[PDB]
């Protein structure tokens, strides 16, 4: 069971360095589709957070957390590239040696730049809608945009650790079943979990900092506070995806 | 995986005009339906919005985007012609040289009109019920059908982009999975995102203005404003479905 | 896929009038199961409607719609004869030369009369439950039954279309997928819409003007006001079932050949 | 599709008496399993009424119906034997001569009794939990078991009919599809329907009264109403399965 | 239908011990997974209940039970080794001779401890985030670690029994169907039922007593209250799985 999976994970890992070594335009795009897809999820639950944080309701983080299913679901279904999964994958394929430590940091790089490109594009467009001009919407943006850049390191690190856990554990669950519906539910869950709980996702945080910097209605974080939050959380994501899930998957299904 | 998708996409475009070119009756009826189905979605959400606006609920815009999955789900299940969705289909199709740059417009036209024919035929029939005869139902249709015409062209554009990114990706999602349940789910999300977040949909607004103009009890906008909108937004809906969605599927899946 | 679907729609007309001929007991029964099944869901959403009207809640009309799904789902899953439905199937199956205007009108009658007999039986049985002796629910029933009589024939007619447009469209959907999960899900949305929006449904209104006439804890409507509501609604229903759904499906799927 | 369905039922019943004609120990520990599964619902949906009635939220009777779904679900997904199911099963079958009045009743009382062991077994255990010592949960048990016992036979009898119409019909639906998912979705709506509407279920009452009795903190029921209710309701559920759903399904697909 | 399921249940328990009689490092890393997953569940539903108790919303208990779905479905979807599951499985196999009384009480320990390991890990990494710095989260994590620990043995014995009754029947449901969707749905139901009703699942508490025993902000009772709770609850899970379900599932499938 775990072999057929660490098998699936290994092949897919390969099929990633192969497309990269084909066209960079291709790999670049698909990374900058996942970023934009995932970013869509921030817009929903932030248009949310405002309306419910504003009216005092205690349901905000709950309703928000639930309504972030559209994120990793657009990704997995469209078959696009997102770094947070490239972690657990590109790892066990480096452990199961389908791709090397070479090919791993080769990936995690471009996908991360790709993933950012997507956020930035959705930013421009999203900001260009006047939606984040006035109101308690860009207010929820700004504050949490600021909330997260002022947060100490080990949190953003350790919060980041638990995030890419669920994210991978879902991505894995995708590999483990053939019912797309079932994938979407497991995802729906694993994101309801991390979001409401209150964890951190780099490719996500990007769309947040993608909007709150093009903003003609505030900064409260600058670029410096963004770099920090990412590299903090990026760093966190990796231990979670690679050294827990990426590794443990490699073990559980190693033809030993 | 992306290759295959592209092919399927390409046929759908080929198989589109092909039909339009055999019959214009059969195709008009289809867009006619589609635009009405999408407008059934509007009646529902607006009968909600007035009922929740009247009671000042902090949720109203969250319950609405939840209650819109019916619109596009009815399209994809009855297998009918939706102008926005085509934007991806024909653009990726025309691109993949399966169909022409003149087969492309001849679809967009013939559907953007069909949908509206439906929007109309449905708009009339709604009025003849008279939930619009007065009260917060009739009201909501108004106060909102006004707000759209009196809005920057810079807004209606990017609003109308991000919407029809979520609309085609929902469609793209139906072109990649064989679960009719998962097809519906993703459609249910994508409209949760685009409607709750305040994006704009040409074929939907058609029913809005199909009803704020047939309703004896008042306008506040009149044709020009309705035209200033469908136009400012349909263009956006093309720029989203074509330049973003269709070009990317194309890039992500052509043999280099 | 529109041709293969008409084929199905057509093929479905055929073995229906074939069954009515085969025997009238077998057919009328099913018809009643349908009425009952649909009416069942009326008892649910009104109880909800009473529970929640009584507390002046805003989300009443909304929960009432989100809940009615069971009505048309039982129909489809049990595979049973529901008037509003045959409005689309039988028509487009005629147009597609499946059977005659004879069998069409002959089917529309029995279904409508069997749907009625389920509505009948359910009502008495339900009055027997004593769950409409007094309280906010027998109220909601009468409150609601009256409106549906005390309403202009023009709007009862029209509302009654869209409703059958939505019922039939969900039927149409039951024919274009092999996912019983998908069937129900689309029935869900379609009813959520038709109900919460404000549309009217002969077979389900059949179950409303059955409770409030059989309950001795009030007529505020009596038989006439029903005859009125039914008629206006049964027409509209027909005008959406056979004329928008029936026609369209045919025009989409008839081989010009 | 009717004749297949009928036949399925008919064979289903055969297997039943055959199992009963094989092992008594095997049949009566399946029975108890159902009743126990069923009773679990009653715990949850009274734990719900508890909280919900205690804060007078109008939605008490609504959330109960939505939550009682696990009952027949656990039974139907686990091939366990539920008395109320065999009312339609045993009868549809014996009407096709797949069995005899005798098997039917043997079943009907056997199944009924194991079922009664379930509720007996649960309640005891459930009493031992602390959850009925005090708190608004127990008031809800007492007050309910009470009314359930102190209500005109006529009534209870009719509430029986309606209930088992839904119970069996849902079971009917299980026999008519293969999407195990759907079997559930329907079970869901049928129980949402039957609880929230007011109808009485026999098996499920067992647990109710069982809990109330073996609760040291006040009964208001005594075994006095127990028998009364368990009879009046059961007598209804028999006309529910047998005379409606049972004989009705036979008349629907017999080679006549 | 029950034979396939006992045969399906036995092959299982052979592998579980045949995994340990092959590798410890294999088997435990999966059990540290199961535990963590279940924990992540507790990290969510307590995150809620902290917010929802901080505003007396009567709906606290219920919402929490609906959102707990993730733990056992994660454990299921990822094949990992969960203790409570085993209870029924083993004994169902040690009763139909595929493993021994040894292989049974052998499985039950390593996993029990494997599970505990992972629960301790997430714990620190959860404080590592500092979401138990203060707020009602750590508060709720405090009252409920202690309320559970300053509770009679017998109650928690009876409580825990009922739980693993459901937890195993949902696992048993896994075995009896090829729809992951359906599997996950039954877990969602079986979990919502055990938590909102009140019952006590040991491997979860492991995370609670892990979260709190590292929460810098307080112990409220200590280690002799954590051990007692775990002992009181674990043994209750075992009668419930081993004796109720296991013995039972066995009786149902056994071949005379």
């Amino acid at each position: 069971a775990h072999k057929e999976t660490l098998d699936k994970l290994t092949n897919a890992a390969i099929n990633k360095i192969n497309l990269l070594n084909t066209s960079k335009v291709k790999y670049l795009v698909s990374s900058a589709f996942a970023g934009l897809y995932v970013g869509i999820g921030i817009l929903l639950i932030f248009t949310i957070g405002g309306l419910l944080t504003d009216a005092g309701s205690p349901m905000t983080k709950i309703v928000m957390g639930l309504s972030f299913a559209i994120a990793l679901s657009l990704v997995i279904m469209t078959g696009t590239e997102l770094f947070t999964g490239n972690n657990m994958v590109m790892s066990a394929g480096m452990l199961n040696k389908g791709v090397s430590i070479k090919d791993t940091s080769k990936i995690w790089a471009y996908s991360w730049v790709g993933n950012l490109i997507g956020a930035l594009v959705l930013g421009i467009i999203f900001v260009g809608t006047g939606l984040v001009d006035k109101g308690p919407v860009a207010e929820f943006f700004a504050n949490t945009a600021a909330s997260k850049a002022s947060m100490p390191f080990t949190a953003l690190f350790f919060r980041g650790i638990l995030c890419n856990i669920l994210v991978c554990v879902s991505v894995l669950c995708s590999f483990r079943t053939n019912s797309d519906t079932a994938k979407i539910i497991m995802i729906f869950l694993c994101l309801f979990a991390f979001i409401t709980s209150g964890f951190e996702h780099s490719v996500a945080n990007m769309t947040i900092y993608s909007v709150s910097l093009f903003s003609p209605t505030i900064s409260t974080v600058t670029i410096g506070g963004a770099i920090y939050n990412l590299v903090a959380v990026t760093l966190g994501n990796i231990v979670g995806g690679a050294l827990f899930m990426g590794l443990g998957t490699y073990i559980l299904g190693k033809e030993k």
